[PDB]
């Protein structure tokens, strides 16, 4: 199907309550959350390998990965782990993540593609989770 574009955010739901489970202190969750709406993911889909570069204002990251295939990212408060991607239906994928090194939450994401044509991201840690809506620009 097709993930590939440039998504820009519509709503962001829980992303703060995300952070506090990550460790990140007060100040900084309210300045990330105001980071959040300036937000803009763009995925380039060839059957199940994915280029995704995510970008804010002053930071861009780039992920590659082939579903079912372990790459090496970060989380979403920036501690390297490993990930798999898995489908989880026609439009919809999975990630688990380990940290690399120490200990911590357990997270994982997924993206999916609505019928309506809206990307929609989950972000979580623990029993929080994250719901982030994207349309295409
Ligand atoms: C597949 C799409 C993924 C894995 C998106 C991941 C998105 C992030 C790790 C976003 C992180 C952000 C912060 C850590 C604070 C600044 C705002 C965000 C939402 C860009």
């Amino acid at each position: 199907p097709n993930f590939s574009g440039n998504w820009k955010i519509i709503r962001s739901e829980n992303f703060e309550e995300l952070l506090k489970v990550l460790g990140v202190n007060v100040m900084l969750r309210k300045i990330a959350v105001a980071a959040a709406s300036k937000y803009a993911v763009e995925i380039k889909q060839e059957g199940d390998t994915f280029y995704i570069k995510v970008s804010t204002t002053v930071y861009t990251t780039e992920i590659n990965f082939k579903v079912g295939e372990e790459f090496e990212e970060q989380t979403v408060d920036g501690r390297p782990c490993k990930s798999l991607v898995k489908w989880e239906s026609e439009n919809k994928m999975v990630c688990e993540q380990k940290l690399l090194k120490g200990e911590g939450p357990k997270t994982s994401w997924t993206k999916e593609l609505t019928n309506d044509g809206e990307l929609i991201l989950t972000m979580t840690a623990d029993d929080v989770v994250c719901t982030q809506v994207f349309v295409r620009e």
